[PDB]
């Protein structure tokens, strides 16, 4: 540990390496294997939950929010995602929504160890999540999925739980044309047949739904409460400002509702509409007890998605040992370890040449 | 876009290339500008600081500290207080580093180190409270604790008081003895003295220790010159501090912020409305302060990222003036904005 040590960075290059080497499928089954593990570690009461993230709120162009992300294992090292949601990206700079970066920290002594990017990562571990909660509580022979919002989290909503339901088509709807229209390509790699459907008709048709939408405070619902199937799953995957959801009060009232991180659900998942004594059991308790799910693949289920760092750290592991494995990234020295520890000038610019001009 | 990576490197040659001196006054500058800004409403504290506390190997903490200039970007400190450093692991108390965020789309634009910048901005703000509340003809100054942050305090009180001696302790006898060949570079004079004596005789006392949470206080409850000015400057833990009840209750207190203050400074052993105008508030008119010159002072410094926002634009200044760091392209950017997966071209 001494001030010899750099930080290892994996850029986009580097990412997208691990993409064609690993495969989609497999990273992305990697992903979901991770969490499944941990959250169920959660349950069991062998770890714990993150600290509720934070952030700053920021109303131009668009209100959106830039977040930090903390989770510790002690003894081991601190991860933390810094993230922003920023709703006018895509059609302002051609930049994704969701932008962030993802570090490790050394618990021990604090040195920054490792530092990639979290976009890609971030959509793996969000449609990992739902995928956990859904092969818990959604109908194993589901075969329609409905998706509200065809942004960038629409593409891994479906390819994972694609991977573990006999998914066969998918009705989608956003409320930009252009949005739903790109769907059928962005989402052709994964072999599910996509349709363009009114949020009406989702409703009544879909065997799981994944919501994932850019609505502003207080403009939702973005499904109405207009008739669904009985053994309806839903996964509410929109989060960002407190005020923000996508379901209608009458649907979650009567649903059972499983939170990611209860105290965070509550705060900015659909729980806001909700009190605390009428939501299920949270994610890692099911995780580590499937039963306490029981029966309800056959009633109306809601899977409260926010996403915490712990998810993060999980999906993090896997690139980091996947990019080990093919020797990616580069080490830079970007913290200063003076020489002399308590000599905050002991620096080592590079030597002056020695021979005469 | 691409990230733009200052690291140890090109720290090093920033200060190689502007001098010490130069660069501290620069942040001096820069800070006293920030502040009265501040105190004039244009601009805002930042938000509290957040950590999660590590008991081990002895008791810690690791920090975010953001702060957002609305339009403009976000800048974040990430910074581990891990007092075994420098004896186990031949690593400093204090590891960090600055990132900056565009405010507008979030992205990753700037990554640099924060262990320099940290002790430069310090030692600073300890340079802008006692310009404020020392007396101007400053002779001897006390530093209790003699670590890291006591050689930039050294440095920059040096740069704004006639200072002809610094007192100096330090619980760890390697540490005190050590002080003078770290300091050599200031000019100014140092004497190892015990605590009784630096509190009797200094004119501008610095504490800056890794005292744990219920050791201390780092000087005795003694009497002190009529117009001793202290920075207390220790700051990690929530329940950490240094001075003794009984000075700080007979002094004139400001906080570099006050909320911040309350929770992890000197003022933590005071009530809330026993705290005077905080620093921004004298920075804006420093005709508030030239009263309490005489009389007993306490500048309660926790740092706050602002500080750290301002510091690292005048690194990036004179970085850009070389053209020193690298670019790297960090976060994932897709082709398409609305397809996480459009990574092309691929290896
Ligand atoms: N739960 C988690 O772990 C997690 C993680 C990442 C992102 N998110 C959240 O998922 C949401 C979507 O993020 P993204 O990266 O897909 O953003 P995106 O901008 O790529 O896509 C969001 C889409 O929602 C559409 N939309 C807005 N209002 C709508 C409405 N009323 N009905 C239908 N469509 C609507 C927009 O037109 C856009 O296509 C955000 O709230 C984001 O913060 C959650
Ligand atoms: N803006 C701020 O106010 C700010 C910024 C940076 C660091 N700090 C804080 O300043 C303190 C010192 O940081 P550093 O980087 O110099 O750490 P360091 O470990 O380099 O030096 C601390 C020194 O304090 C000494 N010490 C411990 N207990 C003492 C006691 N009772 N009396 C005298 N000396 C004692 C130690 O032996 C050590 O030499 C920490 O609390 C740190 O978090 C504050
Ligand atoms: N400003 C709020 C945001 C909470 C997180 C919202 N997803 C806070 O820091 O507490
Ligand atoms: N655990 C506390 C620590 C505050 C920072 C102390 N200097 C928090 O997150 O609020």
């Amino acid at each position: 540990r001494g001030s010899h040590m750099e930080t290892w960075v994996l850029g986009r290059r580097d990412v997208a390496e691990v993409v064609a080497a690993v495969g989609r499928d497999e990273l992305m089954r990697r992903i979901i294997d991770r969490l499944t593990g941990g959250l169920a570690e959660i349950g069991r009461g062998e770890r714990h939950l993150s600290p509720l993230r934070g952030g700053l709120e920021r109303s131009e162009p668009v209100p959106g929010i830039w977040e930090w992300m903390p989770h510790r294992e002690p003894g081991d090292h601190i991860t933390l995602k810094t993230v922003g949601y920023s709703p006018a990206n895509p059609a302002r700079f051609g930049l994704p929504t969701i932008l962030g970066t993802v570090a490790r920290y050394d618990d021990t002594t604090g040195a920054l160890t490792a530092l990639m990017d979290g976009v890609l990562l971030t959509a793996l571990r969000t449609g990992a999540a739902s995928a956990v909660a859904s092969r818990l509580l959604a109908r194993p022979d589901s075969h329609t999925l409905g998706l509200i919002g065809t942004g960038a989290q629409a593409v891994t909503q479906l390819h994972a739980l694609s991977l573990v339901l006999p998914l066969q088509r998918a009705l989608v709807w956003d409320t930009d044309p252009a949005h739903r229209e790109s769907f059928a390509r962005r989402a052709a790699f994964t072999g599910v047949s996509v349709e363009i459907a009114e949020p009406a008709r989702i409703a009544a048709e879909a065997d799981v739904i994944s919501t994932a939408t850019s609505v502003a405070v207080g403009q939702g619902p973005v499904l109405p409460d207009t008739g669904v199937r009985e053994h309806l799953h839903i996964n509410a995957v929109g989060a960002d400002l407190v005020g923000k959801t996508e379901l209608p009060l009458g649907l979650l009232e009567r649903a059972f509702v499983t939170a990611d991180h209860p105290e965070q659900a509550l705060r900015e998942g659909e729980c806001q509409q909700l009190s605390a004594d009428r939501l299920g059991p949270q994610l890692a308790h099911l995780c580590a007890d499937p039963a306490a799910a029981a029966g309800r693949q056959d009633t109306l289920s809601v899977f409260d998605s926010t996403g915490f760092a712990f998810e993060d750290a999980l999906a993090m592991e896997v690139f980091l040992e996947a990019a080990a494995e093919r020797d990616l990234g580069i080490r830079v020295g970007i913290e200063h370890h003076p020489g002399d520890a308590l000599d905050p000038y002991a620096l080592q610019p590079l030597p002056l040449p020695l021979a005469a001009p």
